[PDB]
């Protein structure tokens, strides 16, 4: 019972509403008792984001680049109703957006799985981790209606005074609609770097979906760039790891995902990752059972968080004194994942040990049958759920806490 | 009570490989012995499309437009390999894309369910019917890699002689990639008309996914057009059946599809409908249990078929001379679906009842354990099925024929 320490620092980003109440508890019960982390702490509450005029958000991001690891609690992103609620003198940009620009990199969503908790998709046994390429295809396109008959044309004008090449796209007769989109080789090459680095670190294979049958050039450039890089830099390493990479056609990927056991990383384009991430996440079940995690292209800088929001509907009931059974595992797993990275970077196996315990002690505690209300509802259905079927949030943490001590051997 | 018939006509398209052999028995066994509806027959064997330069294809399209109701056996879509196998001439176009263009409107995939055959998604208790647009967008789009540094711009050049309209799209420094797509107001309008008609006729409610969050002008146009057309011609008729039209984003809709019981028509754009139809394909179980049906904008003209292809691999065992358990139920349902549409235009409640019992009989056939391999692998899983769990194709069709004549008697 020597409490574990570290050698580098861990950047903590505190947040809002219900997840903050949960954050605080976790640190008191599942982290600070068992381990001493140096923590550079930025408070990203809405209150304190407003007070520093967002400066702490940016400060937090740069710290993550200096130090190399960050955990983030759910933070409210301000909108119109929020500016009236919290009296903000500015509608500040979503802190994730701010953070993500500065760090750069790609977001991987990895769900936590338990035996007894069933999935919507019977086949699924292991994580399917979708990486999403955020730099714009349709998200930075330029769209327009066509009210007159006429002709939609595309010019590529070379900057070295060279001859423009132009493209007949369509001659409309009645009305219509037109669009143009783009992407960079550098944005793609960074998307690729992230993916290869994540899947390698995780010791999973990597898939890539495109529709390159139809868009032989546009979607072709993705397939190629991944290929260029793979057999250059990654193929030997993956092959030592017992993993691989293949490009699949998007039509096969959805079918493969449907039919498959799982246990792989799925890298897909901006639009595809956006559409798929929601069905996929639904299918695995509770949003408390999944974590986000941005990974820069080098693979040394990581920001990690639960893939749910500040779960406000519950933060009301907590204010009103009512019992609440918000699921804390995604939050808890943000800590363990993030601390793991820290350990893997500093080559620190007492800390890397701890993270393995907690991760699996959580799965044990639910696998045995102690679970928050949402998981009960997967097993037992939404009618049928009685109070003895779920622990509330606080008594679940106290339940993983004892079970952790049990497995503090070594 | 002997054999019955109807005054309107079916339009039979003969197809090729395994599905052509199943086709031959389906008729002789399950439908012709109990139903004698007139048939303007058109053979569409890959054989014959070489022998008439893809021109029986087009003839058949216009045959259906003229007559109102087609049924189609699967056909080969010429690969570069199929050229060497059959004959040179031209590496032809797809007879599906050929007949679909000629007739206009939209294709709706509808799965068939059996209580004892599980889905991969533990909530799908009712069918989910994707209608894919199948025109424009990324499927007729121009694309280019960008090797130099330069500007990508878009010009709209009016036909009348007016001012071009230019759009600065991007300025490349390194290398990049570019693209442009169109869709037309009259393709979305006919996409819309068909869906509203189809959702109505089948008494299911109608969703439409877009991305008008992102693509305000482009996707909005779709949103606005269904909104226009719903109010002005369908919103009344929908409420007089107890159904609704709603738009959702594509994110909610795929979250919906996954968590929802089913029993709706989901109009998808050309790219969403290609992708999503494949997730639904696998999720329901077997392509043996799904029919593609093509409805024109007016909704008075249909060409129905099976969602699967010719089942080449099975046909290869048929040539070795070996046993095969190819699932005919989609092909049979393709008949009972056309004939049903033939009946509701003749007001023929006799033929309408035959189609419903035949379908009821194939369902209870499978619910009492009599089934083909694919459905055996759907229950027991790929590597745990043995010969004693499934019937071959002949045994199966014969098993339902026996079951059919008893249900004809007891009434
Ligand atoms: N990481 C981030 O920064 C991030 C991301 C997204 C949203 N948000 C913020 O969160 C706020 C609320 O957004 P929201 O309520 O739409 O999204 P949400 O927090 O994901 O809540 C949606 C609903 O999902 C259920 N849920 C989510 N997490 C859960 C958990 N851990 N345990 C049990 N149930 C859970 C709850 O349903 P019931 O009502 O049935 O209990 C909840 O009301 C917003 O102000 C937004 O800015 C932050
Ligand atoms: N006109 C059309 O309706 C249409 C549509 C799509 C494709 N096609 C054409 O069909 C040809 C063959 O393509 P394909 O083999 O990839 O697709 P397919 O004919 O749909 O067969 C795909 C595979 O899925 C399984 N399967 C499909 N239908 C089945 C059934 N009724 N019963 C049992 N198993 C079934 C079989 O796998 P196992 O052998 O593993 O059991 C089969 O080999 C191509 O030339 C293609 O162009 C035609
Ligand atoms: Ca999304
Ligand atoms: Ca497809």
């Amino acid at each position: 019972s020597n409490k574990i320490s570290a050698t580098g620092v861990l950047v903590e980003l505190d947040g809002d509403e219900m997840t903050r109440v949960i954050w605080k508890k976790i640190k008191e019960t599942l982290i600070f008792p068992f381990v001493n982390v140096p923590i550079e702490y930025y408070d990203l509450s809405m209150e304190n984001r407003d007070k520093t005029e967002d400066r702490v958000t940016v400060e937090a991001a740069y710290a993550i680049k200096k130090h190399g690891v960050g955990v983030k609690c759910a933070t409210i992103t301000p909108d119109e109703a929020r500016v009236k609620e919290f009296n903000l003198k500015k509608m500040w940009r979503s802190p994730n957006g701010t953070i993500r620009t500065i760090l750069g990199g790609t977001v991987f969503r990895e769900p936590i799985i338990c035996s007894n908790v069933p999935r919507l998709v019977t086949t699924w046994k292991k994580p399917v981790v979708i990486g999403r390429h955020a730099f714009g295809d349709q998200y930075s396109a330029t769209d327009a209606v066509v009210k007159e008959p006429g002709t939609f044309e595309m010019r590529f004008i070379p900057a070295n005074g060279g001859e423009p090449k132009v493209y007949k796209v369509f001659d409309y007769k009645s009305g219509g609609v037109m669009m143009g989109m783009y992407n960079t080789d550098d944005s793609i090459r960074d998307f690729a770097r992230s993916c290869f680095e994540f899947a390698l670190a995780r010791k999973w294979p990597l898939y890539l979906s495109t529709k390159n049958t139809i868009l032989k050039h546009y979607d072709g450039r993705f397939k190629d760039i991944f290929a260029e890089m793979y057999k250059a830099l990654y193929e030997t390493k993956f092959k030592t790891c017992g993993i691989f990479y293949e490009h699949r056609l998007i039509d096969d990927m959805v079918a493969h995902c449907m039919r498959s056991e799982g246990g792989y990383v799925w890298a897909c384009k901006n639009y595809d990752g956006d559409v798929q991430s929601d069905s996929l996440a639904q299918g695995f079940g509770s949003l408390g059972m999944m974590t986000s995690i941005l990974m820069t292209p080098d693979g040394k800088t990581v920001e990690v968080e639960a893939a749910h929001g500040t779960v406000t509907r519950h933060y009301r009931d907590y204010q009103k004194g009512k019992e609440t059974s918000t699921n804390p595992v995604a939050s808890i797993f943000a800590w363990t994942r993030a601390l793991a990275h820290r350990a893997r970077v500093d080559n620190n196996n007492t800390l890397l040990e701890f993270t393995q315990r907690l991760e699996d002690v959580i799965i044990a505690t639910i696998e045995a049958g102690a679970m928050t209300e949402d998981l009960a509802i997967c097993i037992k259905g939404e009618k049928n759920v009685v109070r003895a079927d779920y622990l509330n949030t606080d008594e679940f943490i106290d339940a993983v806490s004892q079970r952790l001590k049990v497995a503090m051997q070594k």
